[PDB]
């Protein structure tokens, strides 16, 4: 059958076991599928570098605020310098407006990096 039989056991894994202890399953699925699509999109050395750093930290459990900060710290100066490929502009809009918002999703003073505050 040629329909959805190939759709079984997604590479972008989704569970609520001991990654932290709990989490958001649907929003993590939504973001990590979009970022997996964003790797399959044509990205240059620097944009690839940020999203490869993203994979290794995501699966090392180095935190959702920390990695939302990481993409907003890595992609915002490249946006201002006008060299981001911009073909995942919706991902940049996503971590500021979807459920995760402005700062990250929780707020708080990060210190040091206040170029856009």
């Amino acid at each position: 059958m040629s329909g959805s039989h190939h759709h079984h056991h997604h590479s972008s894994g989704i569970e609520g076991r001991g990654r932290m202890k709990k989490k958001q399953i649907e929003f993590e699925n939504e973001l990590r599928s979009m970022l997996a699509t964003a790797l399959e999109k044509d990205i240059s050395q620097e944009e690839r570098n940020a999203l490869n750093i993203a994979e290794k930290a995501l699966d090392n459990s180095e935190y959702l605020p920390k990695i939302i900060l990481n993409l907003r710290k890595a992609l915002t100066p490249l946006a201002i310098n006008r060299t981001l490929n911009h073909d995942l502009s919706e991902l940049y809009k996503f971590i500021t407006s979807s459920k995760a918002s402005n700062k990250n999703l929780g707020g708080g003073l990060i210190m040091s990096w206040g170029r856009l505050f």
